[PDB]
DNA sequence: CCGGAGCGTTCAGCGTTCGTTTATCTCCCCCTGGCACTGTCATCTCCGTCAGACCGTCGCA
DNA sequence: TGCGACGGTCTGACGCTCTACACAGTGCCAGGGGGAGATAAACGAACGCTGAACGCTCCGG
C-alpha cells in the first residue's frame, strides 16, 4: 500500500495469475444449470459455486476444507474466491493489444519504424511483412546470383531469336502458299494482317516476361527489413523463385518475430544521433520516437507484450450470470465476447490441426485478431460488434472509463449504509446545533443502537427479540430511541453540494411528521429552498466520525462562508425584514409619544403595550449600569462638572424603542448599535461578533436574533396587496410623449430618409432613455411605508430592476438570437402584458432558462477541473523561512490632498499576513506576521502608505507544499490555518461556487462577430485552461518605432525596436478597431489592438509575476461584475499549481530531453546536480499551460486516471512501467486509506493519551 | 435349620436378517456421422452533437 | 521543408432521487457410446433365539 505498480504483463505474468486453460466456450448447463468442467464459469479453475461443496454433488461437508476432490478437481472452499481467481485462454495465433497498437501515436510510439497504416496492413492479414533477411549472405554471393540472372537473360534472348527465326519462316510459307493457291485476291494481305497481330501479341508477351523478371530483380535488390508486399503474388513468386536469403511471415507473428530479435539501445544510440543533427518535423519525429523508446531502455519490462498470446479472463462474479424471475438469464457482455474469442481460437485450432488453404487460415487468424481487439477495446476501430442489434457490446476498458467507468462511479463516490432522505420543512424552535429527523427516519438509521440499548435496558430478552419489536414497533422502542440520539450527531447534506458548507452535522431530535425538521438561519448555506428540496441524511458511525461531526462540522462552528469570510449563517429573507421594521426611523408612519423621557426599556414596553407609543419614536430612555454606550457616543458623554466616565455608568439616549430591544438581543458586552439595521449592517455586526465572540455566543446571539426577527416580522405590517404595488402616475404622460416623438420618427421614416437600421438603433436608444426616466419617476414614487420598498430596501428579497419591471415598464426585452426589438414593453406587471408583448417576453424567459441549464453544467465541469488541478496542495508546514512577498497596493486613486485606500481591499490584501515590518517615521506601525483587519489597513492607510508587502502563496517556497504563515489567515474559522487543512480544494470549490451565480450571456453582439470577447463563465474556463481568447492582443516584444502598412488583401503592423534590436511584425486583420499611433512611442507594456491579451507571451516578455498579476485581476475582474466575492488567495492557489511546469531547451549537458514537461523541483534538482558534476546548467522558460494539461501531466497516474483521458494514461504508466507514490489524494480516496489532510497526517495520529497521576489518583 | 423351587440376572451355542455393495438390464441422453438434379457475392448504416482542440497527415509552395 | 487545411481522433458534456422496463422473420433422421436409473444376488456383521446357567432371598415342609 506503500507503491502501486504497473506494467506490462507478459505469458509468463498471465500463466501464473491463471488456474487452467478456459479450452471450451459454454457456460453453463441448459437443465441442472451447473457451471461446466474445463469451459467457463468452471468450477475447478476459478472455484466454488456453493460453499465448501463440489461440481460432481460429493464433499458437501466443512470439516475436511482446504482438500481436492477427487473424481471432479474442485477445491471446497468459500464461494467468494470466484471473485478473486482468474485463468487464461491459450492462443493458437499470437495476436496483437489495441490499446498500444491502433492509439495515440505518443503511446503506439513508432517503436519500430512503421506508419500506422502499414501496420494495419500487416497485422490485420492484408499485406506482408519481411521480418528477417540474410544481407551479409545475400551481399557475399552477388557475383554468382547476377551470373544466373545473366544467364537467364542469355537464354530467354536466344530462345526470342529462334523463336522469330521459326516465325519469320512460319510467315514467310504461309504467304508463299497463300499467293500460290491463289483462293482470293487478297487473302494474302489477311493472312499477313493476322500472322502480324500474332507478332504483336507475342512480342507483348516476351516484353511482360521480361517486365516480371525486371521488376522481380529490382524488388529482390532493395529487400530489408521492415519491408512489406502488398500483393501475394509477388510474395509468392519471390518465394519461389529464390529460397532460404529472406525471413518473412503474416500478421501478428511477423511483429513478434521483428520484437524478439528488434536491436533497441542501438536504436536509442543513433536516435540521439539524429536529434543531435537536423531539422524540421524529423526533429518531432525522433524527439516523440526517443521518450518512446527509451522507457524501454532504463525500466525493466520486456517489450515482449505489446503482442500477446495468452489472454486472461475476468473472474465469474465480475461477469456474472445471474438468475432472474420467470427463467430468464442475465449475463455480462465479457461472457459474449470470452465466448467469440473462445469458438475463433478453437476454430483456429482445428484449422492448424489439418491441412487448409492459407486465405482460410489467414482469415481465421484475422477475426480471431479483431475478436481478440473487440474483447479488449469493443467499437474502437470499425463498426463496433453491437449484439442485440441495438447498442454495442461494452468490453473491458468501456466499464474502465467515463460516467460509466470504476474510476468515476464505484471509487471515487459510493453508495452508503446508514443513510436517509427525505423533504425538509422549516423548524424556527430548533437551536443552531439542532435538526428534527422523523421517527421512522431515527428508528431506520440508529437500528442496532436501538437493539443495543433495548438488550441492555432489558425489554427484550436477546437481539432477535429486540428486532422483533423494532420491526413491530412499540412505543418502548421509540422512549429508548430518544434515549439513545442524543449526543449523536448526523450528517446532512444536499444533492448540489456546490462548497464546503453542504455537509453540517446537526443534533437530531425526534418530531413527527415524515419530513426533516431544519434550522432556517442554515437554510441558506445549503442553497436549500422549502419547495421539495429533499436532503439527505448520513450518520458518523464510529467515535472518529461523530467526532470529527462534533468539532469540526457543527452547524453552530461554520458561520463564515470560505469562499469570501463573509458570513453565511445569517439569511436574509424574513428575520432582516423584521429588524428592519424593529429597527428603522419614523418616516411616513405616525410617530405617537415622540419625544418623551422613559425611566427604563420595561416602561417602554408598557407604554407600547398600552397604545401611546409607536415602535419608532424619537425617545430619551435611560439604560442601567453596565450597558456600553455606543460607538459614537463615548465622547459626547453627558456633561460633568466632577471627573465621571459614561462607560460602565448609566446614560440618556435619543433612540427609538425598537433599537432597544435590538440592543437586548445583543449580549451585553456589545456596544449600543444605534442606527437602521437593514442587511448590509446586519452583515457586519454578524461579522464581528463572529471576529470577537466565542462560538456558543455568536451561536446564541443569532438564535436570539432568529426569533425576535420572526416575532416582529409577523407584526411588521408587509403584505402584498395589489394596491401596495403602485405604478407611476407619471408613466402614463412619459410614454405618451415617447411615443408621439416616436410617430414622428416613423412618419419621418416612411419617407425613406432614413435607413432602417439607423432608426432601429435611435430607437433603441431612446426607448432605454424613457425605460431609465420612468424607473427614476418609480424611485421617486413610492414611500418608505408601502411593504414592497420596505422588502427591497432592507436587503431581505429582490433587487431594484424586478420592482421596475412590476411597477413600471418592462423596458426593452430581447429577440431570438441576441437582438433587440425595437417595440419595448411598455406595459408593467400589475397592469398585464398584452398578448405579443408576452410572446416576446417568453422569447426571453425561454432563452435564460436553457442558458442557467447549460451554465449549471459547465460551472460543474469547470469545478471538477479545479478540484482535479488544485488538489494535493496541503498546509504542511507551521512556518518558512522566508521573507518575500508580494507588492500589493493598499491606497489607489487618492484625490487632490486626500489618502483613499484600495477599494477591493476587503478580497485581496485582507485576510494576509505581512512579510515584513512597516516604518515611516522610523517606528513600527504593524508587527511582521500578523492578520491585516480593518483597524489595522485603517491605521496603515491614515499614516499614508501606499502599497505593502503581503506573504502570499505564489512566494512561498518549502520543503514540502506551503506553510500555514505565508498561507495567511483561514477565511472559514477566523484564525490562522491549522496545519493540514485541505486548502487546495476549498480553493477550487469556492472558484467552482459561483460558477451558477454567474448569469452572464453577450447581450449584443453590435452585428459585428468577433469584436467582442468572450464574457461570463466561458471568459474564467478560457483563463483557467491557458488557452488563446478569441480576442487576441498582441503585445511589443520591446520599445521602439510601431508604423502601419495597409495592404489592400490583409492588414499588417510593423515595430521597430531600438537599440540594435531585431524588427517583429504582428498580423492584423482588417476588422475595425486598431488604437496604436503610426511612427509613435511604443513599449512592453501596452498593448497594439485593444482585447484580451493572450498570457503565454506575457509570461514570456514580462514575467511571472505580470502573469500572475494578469491572471489574477483578469479572474477577479470577471467575477466582481457580477457581486460574487472571492478572495485572491483561491485563485492564487490554482495559478501557482498552474506555472509550476518548466519547458527546457539546449539540454545537451543535463542529461535528459530539450523540449518537454519537466517539473520545477525537478528542473532544480537536475541543475544542481549537473553543476556539482561542473556541467553547464540546460536553459529553461516557465510555460503556462491549462488546467486539464497540468492535471493529466501528473506524477500519480492513479489521480490522471481518475481524470478525462483514462486509456491514454493507463497506456502511458504500462509503457513508462511508473509506480506512483500515495502522496495525494485521489488515490488514496480509491484505495480507502486515510486521506493526508486534515487528521489523516502523521503527525496526528501519533498521538497517545493517558490521564494523569492526579487524576487517577482522585478516583 | 439348611433345602428346595422359584426368581433375577448373565452370558455362549446356532438362525435369520438387516447394513452395505455389485454388476445387469431398460430408458434417455449426447456427440459424431450423412444426406449425392442444380440452385457459386449480402448487409444497411450514417446526417439538424459541438466545441475547440490536439494531433499527424498531406498536398501545395 | 514550410505551409495550411483537411482530416481523423478523442475526450467530457453540474448532481442525487420521488420516479425505474422491457425486448421479436427461413431442414432432417439414422446409428452409436455413456450414465443415470431399476433388479436380484451376494459378502459381511450383528441381532434374535435357544433356554441354560450363576446365585441370591426365599417360604418351606
Ligand atoms: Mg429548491
Ligand atoms: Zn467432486
Ligand atoms: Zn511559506
Amino acid at each position: 500500500f506503500d507503491e502501486l505498480r504497473i506494467g506490462l504483463a507478459t505469458a509468463d505474468d498471465i500463466r501464473q495469475w491463471s488456474h487452467g486453460e478456459v479450452k471450451k466456450p459454454e457456460t453453463i448447463n441448459y437443465r441442472t444449470l451447473k457451471p461446466e468442467k474445463d469451459g467457463l464459469f468452471c468450477e475447478k479453475i476459478f472455484g466454488p459455486t456453493r460453499d465448501w461443496e463440489c461440481y460432481c454433488g460429493k464433499y458437501k461437508r466443512v470439516r475436511f476444507k482446504g482438500i481436492i476432490c477427487e473424481r471432479c478437481g474442485v477445491e471446497v472452499t468459500r464461494a467468494k474466491v470466484r471473485r478473486e481467481r482468474m485463468g487464461h485462454i491459450e492462443l493458437a495465433a499470437p495476436v496483437t493489444h489495441i490499446w498500444y497498437f491502433k492509439g495515440v501515436p505518443s503511446r503506439l510510439g513508432y517503436l519500430l519504424d512503421l506508419a500506422p497504416k502499414d501496420l494495419e496492413k500487416v497485422i490485420y492479414f492484408a499485406a506482408y511483412m519481411i521480418t528477417f533477411v540474410d544481407e551479409e549472405r545475400r551481399t557475399r554471393d552477388l557475383p554468382s546470383l547476377e551470373a544466373h540472372v545473366s544467364v537467364e537473360r542469355q537464354q530467354i534472348e536466344q530462345r526470342r531469336d529462334s523463336d522469330l527465326e521459326a516465325r519469320a519462316k512460319k510467315l514467310e510459307t504461309d504467304l508463299a502458299e497463300l499467293e500460290a493457291e491463289g483462293a482470293k485476291a487478297d487473302v494474302r494481305r489477311k493472312v499477313r494482317e493476322g500472322a502480324e497481330r500474332e507478332m504483336k501479341q507475342l512480342r507483348d508477351r516476351a516484353q511482360r516476361e521480361i517486365d516480371r523478371l525486371d521488376e522481380v530483380w529490382n524488388r529482390f535488390k532493395n529487400l530489408k527489413v521492415q519491408d512489406l508486399e502488398g500483393d501475394e503474388l509477388l510474395y509468392r513468386e519471390l518465394r519461389d523463385r529464390f529460397g532460404t536469403y529472406f525471413d518473412g511471415s503474416m500478421g501478428a507473428a511477423a511483429l513478434q518475430k521483428r520484437l524478439e530479435s528488434f536491436d533497441l539501445d542501438e536504436e536509442a544510440e543513433r536516435l540521439r544521433e539524429i536529434i543531435r543533427t537536423g531539422k524540421g518535423q524529423k526533429k518531432t519525429r525522433a524527439l516523440k520516437r526517443l521518450k518512446v523508446v527509451s522507457a524501454f531502455l532504463q525500466t525493466s519490462n520486456s517489450p515482449k507484450g505489446m503482442v500477446l498470446d495468452c489472454v486472461p479472463v475476468i473472474p465469474p462474479d465480475l461477469r456474472p450470470m445471474v438468475q432472474l424471475d420467470g427463467g430468464r438469464f442475465a449475463t455480462s457482455d465479457l461472457n459474449d465476447l470470452y465466448r467469440r474469442v473462445i469458438n475463433r481460437n478453437n476454430r483456429l485450432k482445428r484449422l492448424l490441426d489439418l491441412g487448409a488453404p492459407e486465405i482460410i487460415v489467414n482469415n481465421e487468424k484475422r477475426m480471431l485478431q479483431e475478436a481478440v481487439d473487440a474483447l479488449f477495446d469493443n467499437g474502437r476501430r470499425g463498426r463496433p460488434v453491437t449484439g442485440p442489434g441495438n447498442r454495442p457490446l461494452k468490453s473491458l476498458s468501456d466499464m474502465l472509463k467515463g460516467k460509466q467507468g470504476r474510476f468515476r462511479q464505484n471509487l471515487l463516490g459510493k453508495r452508503v449504509d446508514y443513510s436517509a432522505r427525505s423533504v425538509i420543512v422549516v423548524g424556527p424552535q430548533l437551536k443552531l446545533h439542532q435538526c428534527g429527523l422523523p421517527k421512522a427516519m431515527a428508528l431506520e438509521l440508529f437500528k442496532p443502537f436501538v437493539m443495543k440499548r433495548l438488550v441492555d435496558l432489558n425489554h427484550a430478552q436477546n437481539i432477535k427479540s429486540a428486532k422483533r419489536m423494532v420491526e413491530r414497533g412499540r412505543t418502548v422502542v421509540y422512549d429508548v430511541l430518544e434515549e439513545v440520539i442524543a449526543e449523536h450527531p448526523v450528517l446532512l447534506n444536499r444533492a448540489p453540494t456546490l462548497h464546503r458548507l453542504g455537509i453540517q452535522a446537526f443534533e437530531p431530535q425526534l418530531v413527527e411528521g415524515k419530513a426533516i425538521q431544519i434550522h432556517p438561519l442554515v437554510c441558506t448555506a445549503f442553497n436549500a429552498d422549502f419547495d421539495g428540496d429533499q436532503m439527505a441524511v448520513h450518520l458518523p458511525l464510529s467515535a472518529e466520525a461523530q467526532a470529527e461531526a462534533r468539532i469540526l462540522m457543527l452547524s453552530s462552528n461554520n458561520i463564515l462562508k470560505p469562499a469570501d469570510g463573509r458570513p453565511v449563517t445569517m439569511p436574509t429573507q424574513d428575520m432582516v425584514l423584521g429588524l428592519f421594521f424593529l429597527t428603522t426611523d419614523s418616516e411616513g408612519r405616525s410617530p405617537k409619544g415622540e419625544g418623551r423621557a422613559f425611566g427604563s426599556s420595561a416602561e417602554a414596553i408598557m407604554a407600547f403595550d398600552a397604545g401611546d407609543l409607536t415602535l419608532q419614536a424619537k425617545i430619551d430612555i435611560r439604560f442601567p449600569v453596565g450597558t456600553i454606550p455606543p460607538r459614537g457616543f463615548e465622547p459626547p458623554a453627558r456633561e460633568e462638572g466632577e471627573p465621571e466616565w459614561q462607560q460602565g455608568d448609566t446614560f440618556t439616549l435619543k433612540t427609538t424603542l425598537g433599537r432597544a430591544l435590538f440592543n437586548e438581543l445583543l449580549p451585553e458586552d456589545y456596544p449600543f448599535v444605534d442606527y437602521e439595521v437593514g442587511k448590509k449592517q446586519l452583515s457586519e455586526i454578524v461579522n464581528d461578533l463572529a471576529e470577537r465572540y466565542p462560538k456558543v455566543i455568536v451561536a446564541a446571539t443569532l438564535d436570539n436574533l432568529k426569533a425576535a426577527g420572526f416575532f416582529w416580522a409577523t407584526r411588521s405590517g408587509v403584505t402584498v396587496a395589489i394596491s401596495d404595488i403602485v405604478v407611476p402616475d407619471a408613466k402614463k404622460e412619459i410614454v405618451k410623449g415617447y411615443e408621439g416623438q416616436d410617430e414622428k420618427v416613423q412618419k419621418q421614416y416612411e419617407r425613406g430618409l432614413i435607413t432602417k437600421e439607423e432608426r432601429t438603433q435611435e430607437l433603441i436608444a431612446i426607448w432605454t432613455k424613457a425605460t431609465n426616466e420612468v424607473a427614476e419617476a418609480m424611485n421617486d414614487n413610492f414611500p418608505k411605508t408601502n411593504p414592497v420598498s420596505m422588502m427591497v430596501n432592507s436587503g431581505a428579497r429582490g433587487n431594484m430592476m424586478q420592482m421596475r419591471q412590476i411597477a413600471g415598464m418592462r423596458g426593452l426585452v430581447s429577440n431570438a438570437k441576441n437582438e433587440t426589438i425595437p417595440r419595448p414593453i411598455k406595459a408593467s406587471f400589475r397592469e398585464g402584458l398584452s398578448v405579443l408583448e408576452y410572446f416576446i417576453s417568453t422569447h426571453g424567459a425561454r432563452k435564460g432558462l436553457a442558458d442557467t441549464a447549460l451554465r449549471t453544467a459547465d460551472s460543474g465541469y469547470l469545478t471538477r477541473r479545479l478540484v482535479d488541478v488544485s488538489q494535493d496542495v496541503i498546509i504542511r508546514e507551521e512556518d518558512c523561512g522566508t521573507e518575500r512577498g508580494l507588492k500589493l497596493p493598499i491606497a489607489t486613486r487618492d484625490a487632490d490632498g486626500t489618502l483613499r485606500k484600495a477599494e477591493d481591499v476587503e478580497t485581496s490584501v485582507y485576510a494576509r499576513m505581512l512579510a515584513e515590518d512597516v516604518v515611516i517615521d522610523g517606528k513600527v506601525i504593524a508587527p511582521a506576521n500578523v492578520d491585516l483587519g480593518d483597524v489595522l489597513i485603517d491605521a496603515l492607510v491614515a499614516h499614508g502608505v501606499e502599497e505593502v508587502k503581503t506573504r502570499s502563496i505564489l512566494t512561498c517556497e518549502s520543503q514540502v507544499g506551503t506553510c500555514a504563515m505565508c498561507y495567511g489567515r483561514s477565511l472559514a474559522t477566523g484564525k490562522l490555518v491549522d496545519i493540514g487543512e485541505a486548502v487546495g480544494i476549498i480553493a477550487a470549490q469556492s472558484i467552482g461556487e459561483p460558477g451558477t451565480q454567474l448569469t452572464m450571456r453577450t447581450f449584443h453582439t453590435g452585428g459585428v462577430a468577433g469584436d467582442d470577447i468572450t464574457q461570463g463563465l466561458p471568459r474564467v474556463v478560457e483563463l483557467f485552461e491557458a488557452r488563446t481568447p478569441k480576442g487576441v492582443a498582441p503585445i511589443s516584444e520591446a520599445s521602439g518605432r510601431v508604423r502601419i502598412e495597409e495592404t489592400e488583401k490583409t492588414k499588417k503592423i510593423v515595430v521597430t525596436p531600438d537599440d540594435g534590436s531585431d524588427e517583429t511584425a504582428f498580423p492584423i486583420s482588417k476588422r475595425a478597431r486598431l488604437l496604436v499611433g503610426e511612427g509613435d512611442h511604443v513599449e512592453v507594456g501596452q498593448k497594439l489592438t485593444v482585447g484580451a491579451t493572450n498570457p503565454h507571451d506575457v509570461l514570456r516578455i514580462l514575467g511571472q509575476r505580470a502573469v500572475q498579476v494578469h491572471l489574477v485581476g483578469e479572474v477577479q475582474k470577471v467575477y466582481n461584475s457580477q457581486g460574487v466575492s472571492i478572495h485572491d488567495k483561491h485563485i492564487e492557489i490554482i495559478i501557482r499549481q498552474m506555472l509550476r511546469r518548466v519547458t527546457i531547451i539546449e539540454s545537451g549537458d543535463a542529461e535528459l530531453l530539450p523540449g518537454e514537461l519537466v517539473e520545477r523541483t525537478k528542473f532544480e534538482t537536475e541543475n544542481r546536480r549537473v553543476v556539482q558534476e561542473g556541467g553547464h546548467p540546460a536553459s529553461g522558460r516557465p510555460q503556462l499551460m491549462g488546467i486539464t494539461k497540468a492535471s493529466l501531466a501528473t506524477e500519480s497516474w492513479l489521480s490522471a486516471a481518475s481524470f478525462q483521458e483514462t486509456t491514454r494514461v493507463l497506456t502511458d504508466a504500462a509503457i513508462n512501467a511508473k509506480s506512483d507514490s500515495l502522496i495525494g489524494l485521489k488515490e488514496n480516496v480509491i484505495i480507502g486509506k486515510l486521506i493526508p489532510a486534515g487528521t489523516g497526517l502523521s503527525r496526528y495520529r501519533n498521538i497517545r493519551v493517558e490521564p494523569t497521576e492526579e487524576a487517577k489518583a482522585a478516583m
